[PDB]
């Protein structure tokens, strides 16, 4: 049982908050449901050691994915196993668009490392709120350009996975378009 | 330019031990030395991420490669591209022996994870010093069967490298560990 879906995009594209009001909705139809993000949720000091220094972005990822490799046994599979809707603000997909597309990592090492990391655990779903980094709400502007593209470019890799959602508009409406495409994976 | 070195073994086996006797061994012949260590060289933090209870092996491997990354990008290849003698305690190996052998994570991965992580940088030698497992003596569920495998993991990683790898007995006393690995040092030098 249990439905694994994710959020991604630049920061102040509005994840957490579509998050929040992803978790809402399937409360007020009385599907369990459990909210968790990346970094912290498996280790909470990374997110702390990597919030104050920079290390080179080999090292980075490897946190990230040590992070995630406890995040997947501690929290996402067992929240899957209760049969719960979890819901990952930030997940691989966020390693790929920064380290790889962003800090320019090779993507298959990239894979091949977070493959025992996740267990090849994929969201069902992932919900890509795409944004010009100017017109986010929260190295140069050039990095943040290549993480955007880097995104689009999962995406449209896999279009049976990601749903892109222009973040630009009103917040109510972007969440009616999230529980469009939701709604035939519930009863 | 340089030269990299290792020491290896288990916990309590001499590395540290032989690793600084032998940097000052080099430093009186006139050489430049860099001592280094792992966990810790690269990213001082590790360590304590290493401790969080219930680490999964995964994880722990991870957090090891964080270190391992940041310590070749910022200290060992900089340090041999000046022509230093480059000995770090600990380095790929522990990890193989460790989380390969010990905990039972497939060495393909653990070596597809290193390629990027080291970028092939390997030591022309390595100095593992072969102790046996009850007298080995932080991580989580370190006990007797653990290294038992680590030990034998080890011995293995020596079997398959014998060129890279010289064995020797920590039973035996510091100065004559110290003198063997000197012996094995003098033609790489001059
Ligand atoms: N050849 C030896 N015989 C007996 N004891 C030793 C020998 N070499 C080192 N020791 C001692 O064993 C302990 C562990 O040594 P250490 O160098 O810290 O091991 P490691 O670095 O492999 O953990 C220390 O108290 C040290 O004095
Ligand atoms: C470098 C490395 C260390 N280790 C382990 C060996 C030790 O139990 C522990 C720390 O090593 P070390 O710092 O050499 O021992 P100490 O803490 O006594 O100074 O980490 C691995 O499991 N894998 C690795 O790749
Ligand atoms: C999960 C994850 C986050 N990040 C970064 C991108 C964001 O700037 C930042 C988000 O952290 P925050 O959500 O704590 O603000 O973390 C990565 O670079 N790679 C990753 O895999
Ligand atoms: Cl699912
Ligand atoms: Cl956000
Ligand atoms: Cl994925
Ligand atoms: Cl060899
Ligand atoms: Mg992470
Ligand atoms: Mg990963
Ligand atoms: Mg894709
Ligand atoms: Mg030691
Ligand atoms: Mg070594
Ligand atoms: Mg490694
Ligand atoms: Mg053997
Ligand atoms: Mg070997």
């Amino acid at each position: 049982p249990g439905l694994f879906l994710t959020l991604e995009g630049l920061d102040g594209s509005g994840k957490t908050t579509q998050a929040r009001r992803l978790a809402a909705f399937l409360e007020a139809q009385g599907r369990p449901v459990l909210l968790t993000r990346e970094p912290g949720g498996g280790l909470p000091e990374v997110r702390s050691l990597l919030l104050t220094q920079e290390l080179s972005p080999e090292a980075e990822y490897l946190l990230f994915s040590a992070d995630r490799a406890e995040h997947v046994r501690k929290v996402i599979l067992p929240g899957l196993a209760a049969g719960k809707v979890v819901i990952s603000d930030r997940y691989l997909d966020s390693s790929l668009a920064y380290q790889g597309y962003g800090r320019g990592l090779p993507l298959p090492w990239l894979r091949e490392v977070a493959r025992e990391a996740t267990r090849g655990l994929k969201p069902r779903l992932t919900f890509l709120l795409d944004l010009p980094p100017e017109a986010a709400l929260r190295l140069g502007l050039e990095f943040f350009r290549r993480v955007r593209e880097g995104y689009l470019a999962l995406a449209r890799a896999e279009p049976g996975r990601f749903v892109v959602l222009d973040a630009t508009l009103p917040e109510e409406e972007i969440a009616r378009a999230i529980q469009a495409h939701l709604r035939p994976l519930l009863p």
